[PDB]
DNA sequence: GCAGTGCTCGTTTTTT
DNA sequence: CGAGCACTGC
């Protein structure tokens, strides 16, 4: 019903949820509601201009994203509605490449790398080409390879005209790939470039989505790379009208390939395509409004817009220099504490900073007032290192072939397979131009190893043999659980040293427990289904979920979150902006719009702060307020402050 | 391979 | 300043 869809909504939000089928630019402010837009518009695609749930595309980036989006399609709706693709551009990239995977040159079931896996791979290859790891960095490589495909590069595009030391890292390049392509690895770079291309080469393939997914709607446009851009416009095509949500002043990962671009480009490629700006804000306050709008103008790429609300000004902003870094916390904790003190909950209380290295003194600080807090910093589920022993240990059983399963487990837990035996399989490798485990296959053969060591690289290709057919008819959970007691993990974790071992175990329980719990659905068998969840969704960092705690991360990792009392800590130049954006660059901009993504995560009260001095890793240093409090009015700021009042008895 | 030891130098930053 | 970490001698 018509009405269903619009009453609730807003004059601005009911132009974008009712327009015309066509592609615009909904451009979202702060606290606007673009994901109500997103949500109400599918529903009105289906009820109002009557499009079928097989029509619809909606690509985000995070899978928190697209899942809350899929949640929220749900409950607007009545049912699952199924047949509509929504995900993110690789979790949709990699359906593509499995649903055609024959046609893509990939093989049947091809694994997934994640960073880590990427960055080993670099590293034997660039040492088994004779190159100084030294001076010719996995980690640069990494980005250099990774840099390539965000732009649909492949080595035999590299146009490396005369500097070896770019003739150089295509010789990696194309070697990683060689190898990548011999042991049916694919990284998440090349899961949207190999999709990309699927729909360059296969005219049928491409034609059938073409006439498929005629409702585009993508989110978070601004954080797009070339490749992103470019799959949607083939797709889009002259048929398709897409609908792109954005902030072209919350780009804030330039540094990894986001085009900033990209948001106008679209109405560049797109004549008729209208701009829908979306500016009331029901987050904030107005002061927090101000100071936002304020600051941000100081920018000026800008397509423009200025947050507004029919709230109440509220508090105005408070400001604070504190003695050291140390007192810049005691301060932020006093806060909190009276926030609870009057009934206010912790979890309603987010710190934010620029850099990791400022949590340290935070938690100490919060430890010492014993108050919960989570913080939100790295290592995922996923991506720890037993779990990724126990995975690649599955990996090899469904694929022989994974090098990089291979390499990780063959003498993980030690079995006898030393360096010395290593090493001549990884050559061979080269020489015969085989797979890791297809050379121990002749090389055994050929009896070319040490006896004993051969005897145990013989055993451990037997183990895996017989895991893979043992554990052929068992449910996810228990062929997990069989895996991960006959590789000799749990032993070798069971009897590492203290807490740490102790957690370790107890990761690789809950490993179990998420394969019971992994909810199958489809297209392949659970195993490489599994493989693909975990290598696609990185999957938090455990409990300790019911503790009303203080949140705890950096300002980039606070993108999308909202809290009614926000404090932004270490507000001083030489730290927010730094370095980089200080000797010469324009990453300031970005900066001042990390700064504005900040202040508008606000809802009822923001607390800057800033010290007269820190020691910065080596001796103290003294950096004055960054500029961007300045730029803040003055009427929307409070200075809070401590002086030494000297009271004679 | 692994336990210790001597030496960096500080990536702003996080997704998949 | 120290977490992380390339180096050997067993
Ligand atoms: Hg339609
Ligand atoms: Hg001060
Ligand atoms: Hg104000």
């Amino acid at each position: 019903d018509v009405s269903y869809l619009l009453d609730s909504l807003n004059d601005k939000q009911r132009e974008a949820v009712a327009a015309p089928r066509s592609n615009l630019l909904v451009l979202a402010g702060a606290g606007s509601g673009k994901t109500r837009v997103l949500v109400h518009r599918i529903a009105w695609l289906m009820s109002v201009e009557n499009c079928s749930p097989y029509s619809i595309m909606a690509v985000t980036f995070t899978n928190k994203a697209a899942a809350e989006m899929r949640h929220r399609i749900g409950q607007l709706m009545g049912t699952s509605q199924g047949g509509m693709w929504v995900g993110t551009f690789h979790g949709l990239a990699h359906r593509l490449l499995r649903a055609h995977h024959m046609d893509a040159n990939l093989p049947q079931d091809f694994q997934i790398l994640d960073s880590e896996d990427q960055l080993r791979l670099l590293k034997r290859l660039i040492k088994a080409m004779n190159l100084d790891e030294k001076q010719w960095p996995p980690r640069q490589a990494m980005w250099y390879i990774n840099s390539q495909k965000d732009e649909g590069l492949r080595p035999h595009h590299i146009q490396s005209y005369g500097n070896p030391v770019e003739q150089t890292w295509q010789k990696v390049y194309q070697a990683y790939q060689e190898a990548c392509d011999r042991a049916g690895l694919v990284d998440f770079a090349e899961l949207l470039l190999r999709a990309h291309e699927l729909w360059l080469n296969k005219p049928h393939i491409l034609q059938h989505y073409r006439e498929r997914f005629t409702n585009i709607l993508v989110d978070e446009f601004q954080d797009t790379n070339n490749i992103q851009y470019a799959w949607i416009r083939l797709l889009a095509g002259d048929t398709g009208k897409v609908m792109i949500v954005g902030d072209d002043d919350q780009s804030i990962y330039g540094w990894r390939g986001a085009q900033v671009e990209n948001i106008q480009r679209f109405l560049n490629d797109f004549p008729g395509a209208e701009t829908i700006r979306l500016e009331q804000n029901y987050r904030s306050t107005s002061n927090i409004l101000s100071a936002a709008n304020a600051l941000i103008e100081n920018n000026n790429g800008r397509l423009g817009k200025k947050l507004w609300t029919d709230g109440a000004d509220g508090e105005p902003i408070s400001l604070y220099c504190a003695f050291n870094e140390l007192d810049e916390a005691r301060f932020v904790v006093n806060r909190i504490k009276t926030w609870q003190d009057n009934g206010g909950a912790l979890a309603e209380c987010a710190i934010l900073y620029r850099s990791n290295a400022q949590s340290r003194v935070l938690e100490e600080a919060l430890l010492q007032a014993s108050m919960p807090y989570r913080i939100y910093g790295g290592m995922r589920f996923f991506e720890r290192q037993e779990i990724k022993d126990a995975l690649s240990y599955l990996r090899l059983i469904v694929n022989r072939n994974d090098d990089a399963a291979f390499e990780r487990v063959v003498n993980t837990p030690t079995r006898g397979i030393g360096d010395r035996t290593l090493d001549v399989v990884r050559q061979t490798s080269r020489d015969r131009q085989l797979t890791l485990w297809q050379a121990c296959r002749e090389l055994l053969q050929e009896k070319a190893l040490a006896g004993r060591a051969a005897s145990a690289l013989q055993r451990f290709m037997e183990l895996i043999d017989a895991l893979a057919q043992e554990t052929a008819d068992m449910p996810l959970h228990v062929q997990t659980d069989r895996v991960i007691k006959d590789s000799g993990l749990r032993t070798m974790y069971e009897q590492e040293k203290g807490e740490k071992g102790q957690t370790r175990i107890e990761n690789l329980e809950e490993l179990v427990t998420a394969t019971r719990q992994f909810s199958y659905n489809e297209d392949l068998m659970p195993l490489q289904a599994f493989l693909s969840h975990a290598a696609l969704e990185a999957g938090e960092g455990q409990a300790d979920t019911w503790q009303d705690a203080v949140q705890l991360m950096t300002l980039h990792s606070a993108k999308g979150l909202e809290f009614p009392q926000v404090f932004i800590v270490g507000m001083e130049e030489g730290m927010f902006p730094s370095q980089m954006s200080l000797d010469e660059g324009g990453r300031l901009e970005e900066e001042r719009r990390l700064a504005y993504v900040g202040v508008t995560r606000a809802m009822q009260k923001l607390t800057l702060t800033y010290a007269e001095t820190r020691r910065l890793y080596g001796k103290e240093v003294y950096h004055r307020p960054s500029r961007f409090i300045g730029e803040l009015p003055e009427e929307c700021v409070e200075e809070v402050r401590l002086r030494a009042t000297v009271s004679r008895p």
